[PDB]
Formats: C-alpha cells, structure tokens, sequence
C-alpha cells in the first residue's frame, strides 16, 4: 500500500549536495512528518560555513511523500512508491537570473525518509538578488514578551479560578456529611416529611445541586428525592431498582459517576450523581446527590464569554464557551498531537503550558491548564482541571498552489507552480518550478487525476543554533 507507513509521525532526514556558479555548499536537515494532518517541522543546518544561496530558495527542494490527502482524493503515488523510493526532479528558473537544476531520491532508509539532493545552480549574478543575497527570510518580542506574559498571566487566573470552584464543592460535601449523619440515622419516628425538610436545606443552600435523594435498601426500601427546579422544590417518587438496590448494599466509599446528561423536566442537565454510603457495618442505604455542571459555567467561563474551559478525566470537556463541543475528549477533538500534554499535566496534578496548532489551518492556541483535587479526602478519581487558552493567529511565509498533473510515459507524476519571494528594502523575485516525478524499480504506482496542494511554509530561526540554518514548519493540504 505504502499510505500504510504514513499513519502518525515518521523521522526525516533531509541531505543536499549543492553547486551553485562554483560556489559548492552542503545541507544537512531531520525533523518529523505526520500525515495525518499533513504537518511537518524539520530544521536544517549548513555543514560548509555559510550559505552561498538564501535559505528561502532550498525550501521546495530541502518530502511531498506526507501530506494530507482527503478521503475524497481516492489515494498518491509519493505513498505508492515509499515502500521503496521516488525520484524528484525540478527545474527552477529565476526571473531575469539563473536557474536551479536538482535531483532528489526519496527513499525510507530504515523507518527514517531520507531525502538525498543533488543540486546544480547555473547562469546566476553574483550581486543579483540570490548570490547577493537580497532577498527576505522571515514574514516581515510576541513569543517573548506577549506569549511568555500572557501564559504567566493565565495562570493565575486559572489557580484563581481553581480555588473559588474547590471553594463551591467544598461548601456542597460539607453539607452531604450534615445529610449523612441525619439520614444515617434509622430512628422509627423520624417522618419522611422531616427528611425532605433536611433534602431541601441541602439543595437551599447549594444551587450547583439539582437533585438529592435519600436511597433506604435496609427493611422499609425506599427513594426519598427533591429536586430543585425555579426556586421550587419538589419531591419526585421514583422507584427502586433491584440493580440500583444490591449495588447500594455493597458500596463502602464515597464515589462519583461519569459525566452525562441528565433528561430531566424536559432538558439536557449535563452533571455526574455523587454517591455516598450511610453507614457501612456489614449499609442502610445512600445519600445520592446529581452535581449540575452546566451550574459551574459563570464560575469558570466569567459572566463574560473568555477562553476558559472545565477539564475532567481523559481530557473530557466538562465545561467550554463552545457547548457544542461539551462531553467530548480534548485529544479527539484537536489534529495536534502536543495537546496530550494537557491529560498528562491533570493526571500529575501539576500546572504547566502547552502549544498546540488549529486543524490544518493557520492558528496557534497557547494553553495552560490547572489541575485541581475538588474532593481530597479519598484518593487520583477526585480531580478536575481549568484550561485558560489564548488563540493566535499564524502568520506563514510562503504559499503556493501545487497543480500536479499525471503523465503516463514515465508512470510517473508532473507538476508546475510559481514561488514569489521578498526582497529586502524592495519588491518581488519570482521562482518557476517544474516538477518531474518518477518511481525507483518495478512496481504498481497510483497515477492521479488532476489536483493542486495547498503547500504552507513558516520560517523560523533558533536562537541557540551557531551555525547557518534554518527551520521550517509545513501544512501541505490536498485538494482539487
């Protein structure tokens, strides 16, 4: 199949041997690609001291094999042939300089893609735009002094946050242990009429809880509940069930139930039952209470809409500006495979930040996460999270449309597409590239019909790297 190997991230590894008017240069690169979403993130080093060429011209030739092609695109020959290798060859012709000629084999070396260039550059001006080096590497502080702040700032707001929600639910257990001891009690002459008295100063003073039942599976097996409507209690007469009893008579701990929705009065209260044992000698029954969730919503989002959400185990969404999105898992929903971080960082109950990039579009959010124990007493099972995030549009260098067409003669594949590139202090040099792709060996490829990637390129500059280089992050797109 060859797709097969492309299914998460796969090592690169990027070698070029270059010769540009005389002026011989070698490129070493590794990086990451995963073409799931179609991302790659490779940076690249100059082993010969200084670039002849600007970094900005080696981008195309310094892996196509990735990129996300739609369930649409029936699927592909870069896949096809990676079970073995393809050959890439380009012709790139400056306007009014000279022209790049290049030679790439594409071949899994291991479980690491290897891309070996050859490169010859002929016909060009020493003092042009390329051998004098005039042209633009980056798009025209933020992660510094903005970022670095803003996620500082975020999370003193969500360990603010944090407290007033422990503060809440410890308000709301301190009352279940009042309910306890009364309900414990198994005195003849204490009336149902009285317990649905104390069910009510239960709900009275704690309006995060929609409903409180007092479960009897003793000798007089019985439900008392009251539920808290518009400032109206009532007391619904639910009924027993011989699964509900026998489980009630075997739990020993306080437990809670996973997050769902409540059909109740013709409405979808998302929360989760709070199970409490009375007594446990060998279990008169238990004080269940429904926590409603959606009650937290101006506690954590604000009474103004901001980027805040309420996390629960497995990254579940207990509470998000987007209802829509609302009981679904963090990870499930987001491509980016760095947002993991965010189940890790609640599972060690330790706050930290993470960076995570939107779909296959232009988009970083920074996030930071708080985890918090809202019950401490048993434990781990106990624990919530609150995710203040900041989203951030990314602004990328480069972009092209690169229309592929299939040719036939070489069971290959062909492609044009033009490159613009800055120049600094000025205007714009244009790049045409020609595009020759073919297959190393014998063997079934998958000639395509007639599409174009949606290629996106940022350039960037690490601070601690001493050498010539140059890193790149990529979202290559199908689509036609």
């Amino acid at each position: 199949k060859g797709e097969e190997l492309f299914t998460g991230v796969v090592p690169i590894l990027v070698e070029l041997d270059g010769d540009v008017n005389g002026h011989k240069f070698s490129v070493s690169g590794e990086g990451e690609g995963d073409a799931t979403y179609g991302k790659l993130t490779l940076k690249f080093i100059c082993t010969t001291g200084k670039l002849p060429v600007p970094w900005p011209t080696l981008v195309t030739t310094l892996v196509q094999c990735f990129a996300r092609y739609p369930d649409h695109m029936k699927q592909d020959f870069f896949k096809s042939a990676m079970p073995e290798g393809y050959v890439q060859e380009r012709t790139i012709f400056f306007k009014d300089d000279g022209n790049y000629k290049t030679r790439a084999e594409v071949k899994f070396e291991g479980d690491t893609l290897v891309n070996r260039i050859e490169l010859k550059g002929i016909d060009f001006k020493e003092d042009g735009n390329i051998l004098g080096h005039k042209l633009e590497y980056n798009s025209s502080f933020t992660e510094s002094v903005l970022q670095s702040q803003a996620t500082e700032l975020l999370q003193k707001k969500a360990q603010l946050v944090s407290f007033k929600i422990q503060g809440i639910m410890k308000r709301i257990f301190m009352g279940a242990n009042t309910l306890e001891k009364f309900l414990s009690d198994e005195n003849s002459a204490i009336n149902d009429t009285l317990k649905r008295r104390m069910l009510s100063e239960f709900l009275l003073a704690n309006p995060h809880v929609l409903l409180v039942s007092a479960i009897y599976t003793n000798n007089n097996e019985r439900v008392i509940t009251a539920m808290s409507m518009d400032s109206k209690i009532a007391y619904p007469n639910t009924t027993l069930n011989e699964n509900m009893t026998n489980q009630i008579r075997s739990l020993k701990s306080i437990t809670h139930s996973d997050p769902y929705y409540k059909e109740v009065n013709g409405d979808k209260i998302y929360g989760m039952d709070i199970t409490l044992p009375l007594m446990g000698k060998n279990a008169i029954g238990a004080l269940n209470f429904f926590l409603n969730i959606d009650a937290f919503y101006t506690d954590v989002v604000g009474k103004k809409k901001s980027n805040t959400f309420l996390m629960g185990k497995d990254g579940r969404l207990l509470i998000n500006p987007n209802r829509e999105i609302q009981d679904k898992i963090l990870s499930a929903i987001n491509p980016d495979r760095r947002v993991a971080k965010a189940v890790e960082y609640y599972n060690q109950n330790e706050a930290g930040t993470l960076s995570y990039h939107s779909l296959s579009g232009n988009t970083e959010t920074f996030l930071a996460i708080q985890p918090f124990d809202f019950f401490e007493e048993k434990g781990n099972h106990w624990r919530w999270a609150i995710g203040k995030y900041v989203n951030k549009s990314l602004v990328f260098s480069s972009h092209s449309n690169v229309y592929i067409t299939a040719d036939k003669q070489k069971n290959g594949i062909k492609a044009n597409f033009k490159i613009r590139h800055n120049i600094e202090d000025g205007g714009v040099q244009l790049a045409d590239h020609y595009q020759q792709n073919t297959p190393i060996g014998d063997g079934p490829v998958l000639l395509p019909d007639n599409h174009y990637l949606s290629t996106q390129s940022k350039l960037s500059k690490d601070p601690n790297e001493k050498r010539d280089h140059m890193v790149l992050l990529e979202f290559v797109t199908a689509a036609g």
